[PDB]
């Protein structure tokens, strides 16, 4: 079930500092998330921001 | 040298929809880049955006 399309979760291998790892993580335990989801949530204001037609 | 903390580079995986895997990596050719990077990139962009510190 599900194999191909709907399954919305392909994975990305990300490499930065130890201080933004440091920081983010902190910002993920007040906000019960991970660096990951931050990420994530990241490109998502980055397309709303930089293009507002969102097609 | 360099033997910890100065190599300042900490491996995190992120997972996302195939739907930002088509539109995002299509722009990750003409810029040349990987979505790992964008995710990362963005987050420089989600906290300045939100945060006027710059930190």
């Amino acid at each position: 079930g599900r194999p191909y399309k709907l399954l919305n979760g392909i994975k990305l291998g990300v490499y930065i500092p130890q201080e933004w790892h440091d920081r983010l993580m902190e910002i993920a335990k007040e906000k019960n998330l991970t660096l990951s989801d931050v990420c994530r949530l990241a490109i998502k204001e980055y397309l709303d921001n930089h293009d507002k037609q969102k097609k």
